[PDB]
């Protein structure tokens, strides 16, 4: 079992290098941290960063949401009736998806703790390890290529290249400089972050294909609301197109799957309001032959631990984008998932396996 | 929790009175029962009856499938990796949805026994009681009206009325003679079990609406594959139309929801290959703003216990159709859910709470 | 002009009688008051209340969005370039529509002040006065009838009846008591606040038509996301259907107009993120032959004042729902619009006509 | 504010050389000029030329409509109620859009003058400068390459190439010869002015794509009433298609956007009946995520100034086609915008900044 306390606190950990996308730049990772204590003494953990240009959630909005709305309705409830709690978390307020997701992470932590198994095993237990990409931030062709060379040196053979921030011809210059420096063996994932127009993206993606640049997929090439435009890019190229900002919820997912506007979907807990929605998105996509990748916002190893446990559980989730914690100057959590280069291994303790604040 | 043994065995229980729909007549309920023994000594339980005109599964087809295909893939497997087991169950053979389902009930029974809670609570535990309807089998207008009076006396204020066997005129005459004899307070569901052409249906449904006969919903008025025809009935009436035989799988549900060919869905474990599919259908429907009913085939209390635990677990499952065990001369199962009038209660025992066969 | 300072504060003013709809109950009116100071020393005013179940906006989320995001991009900007300002307001953060709206109210106030005319004349100046309705909150039939009789005595011949909270039969009994008590001369607006299913709503609206209850229109009978269901009710009845929670933004309005899912649109500043988006929603709607009503959330005379100025300016805005400030124990603003019973009159000052805090 | 007098006159400025399109040839630019005199002594200015094969408007029909229909509704009205004046302009007669537009120009000129700001700032003031293209008229492949070379020398790096007059073969040869003589750095816009069948159009655009001729976009490739053919070109090429003569009004834009029959829209004051309609088209397109160009007919600086004040005001307007006045032998207005090679600049005077006629 039973919820009996919900607390929050803040963390702020500067990034080593600034993370740069077409939407935003981030110098310091901010995050609200949620702790649910249950009647057994056991503690469930949770996280939500501010993403004002993606979800609209600020640190203030989240902490308010959790204390004023979610907390009064959750105190005293049992994990034996977790469906009623999930419904409450998702319908006692509209929007506020990052708040809902922090609370759901702690909830699933204690639920698997209650059942006595690691959370990823509780949800299907499909794999014990998984490979994460590393993100190359948008910068000059030269900076991006040296970033990529170093990430390959750290053990990462799959790089996620941010593009779409200014003009398209420079994006191509960026990829060629990365390819000419790193070799044609490594997998390159593009993410345009809504920065291209559909016909523009088609022409550029064919140009990259034809130059043998070896693009694995392209994330959300067009504006999130332009579903028909996304379909156009998907239908026009040989390169897999992955919806991201287009699909937050199950309802939005259903719309993308039915129109067939994309080949892959990017699932994030912040977007889906936690694991319950992420799981619903993946299942619906699995039935349509649509594979999913699980990523994150700029989050600590906590929120990546929740994401990895969910991503680890499902057969249909075949890619993983869990590089955020490696971007920070310090690791502010004890336990959870462990990295070994690109390989993320799952823990053995019941739940998320997050012991607590690091030292 | 390792699976070490898979046992099957048959039963045969008479029906007090024959069960009559537009597709079939049942005099005796026959069923394959599955028992999965785990390395803990725990036993998980499952059921699948033959429904040759519905699923095409027979007792021979079901047993063969379980022993020649599913059993070799489940022995040695643990329940900490159920995603891979569920996938094997659904993909190592096509169709055979009844046999897949028996094995899934026992698997989920096992999985919930491992975590020390009732199965319904493991799947969400939204409610612990629920109201079942009772089915008025197709007969003469007088013969059906008697049955209706008698079920109301037993405490069943929601009656499901089988139609679609004969012609329209007699169907309207049956609902009249039922309404007359039972007053305008009790809920009346209809279930044509595919017996009407789309035109026939619109005409018959509208006639009833204008006569004030108060029909809650009509199940599958037309042929299961006539999807456009299901939609025409949905869109030309003011009565909720529930898909049944047109929706077995999550892919079939997705198509029905996308085209909006119906307002509701009937989920059965037999049709959906077990619980994993049932859950996926309901979750899709929920994402589209559509509630579901969970019913069954002619099953004993064991199969109804599995269906009830699933139905009890989800907010978006709001109607229940678990009258089948009450048609039988004997209740051949000890433990499981409990009837008391129209009310079914979820016991506090772990798993499905089946102790064994009756004495 | 130029923006030189942006400040916020809060008010909290009890309701005389509790406001009740199918979504929420409100006992006290809370709100954030924005104050933009310009280089001439002139001040522009705005407002946003929390509506956590409608917009997702809380007082903490609003205040934080203003100070952390909108203020540092507005400071030093001229109302000569107000389109870049409006684009920044809308695109610097996703969501936060109530925060965007409150700032937009103060921007438009300042912009009209500059031009030396009342805001409503700067925006078109179509009428000097307008008739507001008064909302009868959801209670028992007798309480709703008593309220309605008293609202008529205070001079309100157009009443807005909140239905949709419980079961439909009780709703018809409410309208019936109100009609029997107030006579057939008054105009009766209904608002179900998403409370009805599509088919249930159709049958219920025709029942009211048949019974001669003389319903002017029905606001958002069904869930916001179910546009096709909203379309079904629009097409099935003779009674005008108005979209409300279905239409926040110009883009959402485009979708409701393209699909023809409603005869009318309810515009609110909180939903559209201000007046610019509100203005666009009305313009598209006029081009489609679709009249609009402008309402509000539970807001003081300040936010109603901005809403009325917008509302008075445009020909296609033919209905008005500005009763919220009359529900409050105290009128906490000085100036702005004035009431004589149900009649609202626009002020002659440049801008909104809001002097300051009340005596 | 008050309108006290509406005067009209004609002018005829020679064109240095002929403007040629698929639709028409223009040797001399004739125009009706509207001055509106307000009770302050302020004078607003407007222009409408005759475009018999585009709008159907002639000088007699413009003057007639202004004097018989529009003037009687305008005299004695004040700009504090511009919404009602605008509505009388658009609805007291059907068609006569060039007449509507000329009067709107003088009205908006007056409105901006009452508030002491340039019109462009009054409507939003997004930008101060803008780059106009220059139009290469239809002649022989050689003559068009010489014009293009010359225009690049005069500062114009963006060229609009008129095509569609005779046949495909020659059109292609013109773009190739222009490309040769001008290099691949300069931007190339085509405008076919309704001169291609849809199949013909796809073929020719596809030939140019494969020959690497770098076509930014194509204006109205097909007949203006042929909406489905416009959509076929749009959907079978990777080159943006911009609707022109297809889209006069908000209603027409709404349909084009609804069906996605084009990627872009050309807005002209003459087609929209003025700025109120142009503003409405631009806002609709913004809601659908589509940018617009603003153009003109063959107009003098007065009409280009009014268009450029609109185009400068809105963010979503990102292309500009204001070359007509430069094709003329004499500049017969002092004031207005100013040219500087390809750069158009917005004056600082209230309203259009037009002082008066030629010396
Ligand atoms: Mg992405
Ligand atoms: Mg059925
Ligand atoms: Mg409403
Ligand atoms: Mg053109």
């Amino acid at each position: 079992m039973k919820i009996i306390r919900i607390e929050t606190s803040r963390i702020a950990v500067p990034l080593t290098k600034p993370f740069k996308t077409a939407l935003r730049t981030v110098y310091t990772a901010e995050s609200v941290i949620v702790r649910i204590t249950y009647d057994s003494g056991a503690v469930g953990w949770g996280e939500a960063p501010p993403t004002l240009v993606i979800t609209g959630d600020s640190m203030d909005s989240i902490e308010s949401a959790i204390h004023h709305v979610l907390k009064p309705a959750l105190l005293g409830k049992s994990l034996a009736g977790y469906e009623a709690i999930l419904h409450d978390i998702q319908h006692l307020l509209t929007g506020n998806m990052s708040a809902k997701a922090a609370v759901e992470m702690a909830l699933y932590d204690g639920w698997a703790q209650m059942c006595g198994l690691p959370l990823y095993q509780m949800l299907g237990g499909y794999r014990d390890t998984l490979e994460t990409d590393y993100t190359v931030s948008v910068n000059s062709p030269e900076e991006m290529a040296a970033d990529a060379e170093n990430y390959l040196k750290q053990g990462f053979q799959t790089l996620k290249i941010k593009v779409g921030k200014d003009d398209i011809a420079t994006d191509i210059a960026r990829i060629q400089e990365i390819r000419k420096r790193v070799g044609s063996a490594v997998k390159l994932r593009l993410d345009a972050n809504q920065g291209w127009r559909p016909k523009e993206a088609v022409t550029a993606i064919r140009k990259m294909e034809d130059a043998g640049l070896g693009i694995e997929l392209v994330e959300q090439p067009v504006h999130k609301d332009d579903l028909a435009g996304l379909k156009k890019v998907t239908d026009a190229t040989d390169t897999p197109i992955m919806a991201d900002e287009s699909v937050f919820t199950p309802r939005q997912a259903f719309e993308v799957l039915q129109t067939r506007s994309a080949d892959l979907i990017n699932i994030k807990l912040m977007k889906a309001g936690g694991i319950s929605g992420a799981e619903k998105i993946n299942a619906m996509a699995e039935a349509c032959g649509v594979e999913c990748m699980v990523g994150s916002m700029i989050e600590t190893k906590l929120g990546i631990t929740a994401a990895a446990h969910f991503a680890a559980s499902k057969r249909n989730i075949t890619r993983f984008d869990f590089d955020a914690p490696l971007m920070l100057k310090t690791d502010v959590f004890n336990g959870g998932i462990t990295y070994s280069g690109s390989t993320i291994s799952m823990p053995g303790k019941p739940g998320l396996g997050i012991i607590g604040a690091a030292l």
